[PDB]
């Protein structure tokens, strides 16, 4: 029912945010890629912008990444991240870099993953700085994301978990803190 | 002003033409409106709209700059570039190539230039093994700082430059020295 089709579409939104600026998306064009009707997109979301507040809303992500103990965190984020998936992913980044002269939907996508995935992590981290720490662990993973996906794509080198040996200590040590 | 200056300033105007919007919504009538010159000038010292794409995604003297020196203290040296609070549409080789999309041909020359002139090149200077890898994660690390400061953060970055170094350059150090 609505939990096989809102997934649909939820799907085909955040496809569709993270690959094309936002003044070009319509509701009909997330529809057809939903393989639904434009109407039922109304029905459970209310309109393109309300839409978009869901695709934006980072606590489920910061539920995913952030998950277990600070022990071993910095291996299982860098994992997730290290995945060599589609090349708009991550969306938080990705839907950002389509956004443009849309200055309202950038603004609400930037303090929602201010407080939403940056705080949550920082919220966690023991010692000094840890803001700071929290701001340059997301710099590192959403980095990997997109030089592995977007920019290197087939020139990538080195398997995941490669890049979890090389990559995980450096984020592990930004959590532990000093 | 000279010839030089003239260039100086379509070079700007180009760069964040390319960086801020679609390959196909750029003229050569727009970035010579923002650089303050003609457009037959942009013609003149760069032939054509193709050609000074070309010329903004040649990361030559980018890797010339981010690479100078001795592999000492390059780490300190690389993160204190990336975090200056620079335009939200700075660095340009990730900024235009989020504007090209689909593996479209401007896409395809940005990746092969900067996979030969950033990565290789940083690649070639390192010890120890797996040079390739450490030097994709090298740039993994300042390409994501940049845009999360200036694009994602904005006035909410948090710390001073020094601030970043000090806590971010030990590790950058770390994949140039090793892994
Ligand atoms: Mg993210
Ligand atoms: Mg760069
Ligand atoms: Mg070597």
């Amino acid at each position: 029912t609505a939990e096989q089709s809102r997934s649909l579409i939820v799907d085909a939104a955040g496809r569709a945010f993270a690959t094309r600026p936002y003044r070009e998306i319509t509701l009909k064009d997330i529809a057809e890629d939903a393989g639904v009707s434009a109407p039922l997109i109304i029905k459970y979301f209310g309109s393109k912008e309300q839409l978009f507040d869901a695709l934006v809303d980072f606590r489920a992500a910061a539920e995913i990444v952030f998950s277990g103990p600070l022990d071993g965190l910095g291996e299982r984020m860098v994992s997730m991240f290290a995945r060599p998936l589609e090349p708009y992913k991550p969306l938080s980044l990705n839907i950002l870099f389509m956004s443009g002269p849309s200055e309202e939907s950038s603004r609400k996508l930037r303090a929602n993953y201010s407080a939403q995935m940056i705080d949550a992590l920082a919220e966690r981290l023991p010692g000094r700085d840890a803001r700071l720490r929290a701001e340059l662990v997301m710099s590192m993973l959403t980095g990997l994301a997109v030089m592995r996906r977007k920019m290197m794509q087939e020139h990538a080198t080195g398997t995941p978990e490669e890049v979890v040996a090389h990559y995980a200590p450096l984020v592990q040590e930004l959590l532990d803190g000093g």
